[PDB]
């Protein structure tokens, strides 16, 4: 659980502190945010909080499973949205930061 | 050139060999493939061949710059398309294979 501890103590915490992660800290509320077909279009929803619980509850067996989840969160946003959307710009900054943290992993 | 040697000799070559990389081995030809607004929508196009040239011509100073190009090629497909599209399924398999290779970089 060494790389997993990195993902939890370093990667996640660092991403969490940035305000551009705020829309990603909870599953998408399709009603409150008026995204009526969100769950019709996205089949594998993912958010940071789900990722955090999975780390807390020892859900992951290997670090690749966690990294898949992050990847799914970003691509989900790209799929659902289009270039130029605010949320996409936010997703892009999170992802960049993510990849930078990952390159430092043991 | 160490990590950049891995990206060229291991990562690029392994991805190139899969038929699902065929659509990404040349810049999108918007006319022949009848994607009229591709270049209107996508502001930063990227493909394997461009990445390959950049490695050959010693364009990247650093591993992060080349990894950034791969990420752009993936997100570009996601942004331009939508869930369930063939090209998207392809991008996803490419990206997954990409991530596994990355995890084995020095
Ligand atoms: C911290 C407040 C919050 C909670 N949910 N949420 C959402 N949910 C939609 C969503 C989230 C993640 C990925 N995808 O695809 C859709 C969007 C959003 N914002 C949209 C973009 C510009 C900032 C901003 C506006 C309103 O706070 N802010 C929030
Ligand atoms: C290997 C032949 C080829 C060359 N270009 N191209 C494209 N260009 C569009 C494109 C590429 C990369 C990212 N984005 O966003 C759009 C698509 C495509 N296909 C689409 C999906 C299922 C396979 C297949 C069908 C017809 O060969 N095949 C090809
Ligand atoms: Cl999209």
């Amino acid at each position: 659980t060494n790389q997993l501890q990195y993902l939890q103590k370093v990667v996640l915490k660092d991403l969490w502190k940035h305000s551009f992660s705020w829309p990603f800290q909870r599953p998408v509320d399709a009603v409150k945010l008026q995204l009526p077909d969100y769950y019709t279009i996205i089949k594998n929803p993912m958010d940071l909080n789900t990722i955090k619980k999975r780390l807390e509850n020892k859900y992951y067996a290997k670090a690749s499973e966690c990294i898949e989840d992050f990847n799914t969160m970003f691509s989900n946003c790209y799929l659902y949205n289009k270039p130029g959307d605010d949320i996409v710009l936010m997703a892009q900054a999170l992802e960049k930061l993510f990849m930078q943290k990952l390159s430092q992993m043991p």
